[PDB]
């Protein structure tokens, strides 16, 4: 087994993806209109890049790799200054093709010298290796050097990496916090909850979820859950809500699924009790790096959940490591 | 109620026709819009966005609590109008939303109501309903919008009566549906779409969420290979809904057969994917295109709904109107 293995490489992956930031710091400028492309995984990475880059006053936007392809005239792309091409193989064909139809600058983000990296400018190769289909610790990695050379082009002060390092060995001594609620609570379903950083963040959490343990698994922007998607929801379901700083319609929304028979697991920077079934604190960082620690927390549910299903998260059914055409 | 609804559809272009007509000198649609909606209404704002991005216009859509929340993460920019999707026009994230807002403010919705009192302008299209889901109120929506966008850039208007007809066609396929439904006892579905389609996917997925309290996702066409792909099986039903078709839908198709799942295209071509159902529907102007596939998803949700003796009228745990 592998996938296990690389998610508890995520404190050495935040240290790895610094060291690429440092290297490449005075050779990559990044402009104010950035184009974000990936599929899958690197898809939602995409969508944290953009939004990051929209809160330091940026203007980030992206897109599944095959929308800019086929149907990039209904999308508000305008004026591109940098693309910015997201694939932890560095080999799917999409990125390929898309990269090949833009004329701007482009940045690869990957784990290794590919066919991405060729076709690039200039490119963060982070090395956080992986041998599982499912992409863990390479996404919160890249996300950090990522969001270090950002900072960097922005003018602003670079973050404290040994801190966000320990911050995800903070989030690992809940390893068998989360195993347990696996074993005890059988859930049949499964709903991840966040807002803003953490949208993307639930968006990524229930395709690990999906690929790992061939779940049903749901993710929304916190409160649109109200808007008939909690339907599905009863007691054999499994709410996930991820919030930094919550306030009453939290604790409103975490009684309304307990209504429904639902068990809440909380995941948050807050000693406060929403009424949840489940708490998992985690150190709260800058804004922008504080959804780093949240990424190995539903890595290993997702985790846990296929091993008590008895299903290889390294090889899901029906999957490819790299998806081809 | 609910199936009373869908097949209002072919009337409510017409109504929807008629508000357009009444209000478009009285407001013209610049070429920024912020578009705001809940649950079914973001998914319309997104449509909404992109049909505006597909104009020459730039059009950017969030979900009315990411906007309360947590803007600051979003590429909204400048807005030179803001345009407040809610059916109802009572929901309270929506009105809060507009509250803060000190923009130009154009409301959509089917009624007189707290939303229309605090917007300058507002399309009222009168597509009653009584369900907790929402149907032709959606396909009655986007045709107005759709007329005044036109209108606004200065092309020429969409026929009213063809497309209303187009719906009709839509509305043929009633038992066809029926006995899809009846013929395979699918456990799980996925709806496909690209561009236009893509939020047609994601109402079409929620639809059946809401009515046959159900698992069904949504995803861009392709980007279901990624990962995705890995719950659909024999006991799945995948829709792909693609106007015109290419190598790579052929593909798809069979790549989901070959997991064993069942495949239902519903396109605007009388080209064989390799599909178990086809649904074919008229073609017509790039931006209407999408309205007569939202009859289709409507009426599937509603047929799973009852031959699993549950009530789309009023879903389990639903309220017409989200209020806080």
């Amino acid at each position: 087994m592998k996938t296990l293995i690389e998610i508890k490489q995520t404190p050495d992956g935040i240290i790895k993806a610094d060291k690429v930031f440092n290297k490449v710091k005075d050779k990559i400028s990044l402009p104010n209109r950035i184009l974000y492309l990936g599929c899958g995984s690197s898809h939602f990475l995409s969508k944290l890049l953009a939004m990051v880059t929209n809160m330091h006053g940026g203007l980030g936007i992206a897109l599944p790799c095959s929308e800019f392809l086929y149907s990039k005239e209904t999308y508000p792309i305008g004026e591109v200054e940098l693309a910015v091409g997201i694939s932890r193989s560095g080999e799917t064909t999409e990125i390929l093709l898309a990269l090949e139809k833009i004329n701007v600058k482009k940045l690869g983000i990957t784990t290794r010298e590919s066919s991405l990296t060729r076709m690039c400018d200039y490119s963060l190769v982070v090395p956080a290796i992986e041998e599982s289909v499912v992409m863990t610790h390479s996404f919160t990695s890249f996300y950090f050097a990522y969001l270090q050379l950002l900072r960097y082009s922005y003018g602003l002060p670079p973050l404290n990496a040994g801190e966000i390092s320990k911050a995800t060995e903070k989030s690992l001594e809940y390893e068998r916090y989360i195993r347990e609620i696996v074993e005890s609570f059988d859930f049949q379903n499964i709903i991840f909850l966040g807002s803003g950083l953490l949208y993307p963040v639930a968006l990524e959490a229930s395709l690990k979820m999906k690929e790992m343990s061939i779940f049903w698994s749901e993710a929304y922007p916190t409160f649109e859950v109200r808007h008939g998607f909690k339907a599905i929801a009863d007691e054999k379901t499994l709410v996930v809500l991820m919030v930094e700083e919550p306030f009453e319609w939290h604790e409103k929304l975490v009684k309304e699924f307990k209504n429904q028979g639902a068990k809440v697991l909380v995941i948050s920077n807050s000693p406060q009790d929403l009424g949840q079934d489940y708490s998992i604190e985690l150190p709260r960082l800058s804004k922008d790096a504080n959804p780093i620690p949240y990424l190995p927390i539903v890595q290993l549910l997702s985790y846990y959940k296929a091993v008590s299903r008895g299903l290889n998260p390294d090889n899901p059914r029906f999957l490819d490591k790299v998806v081809r055409w």
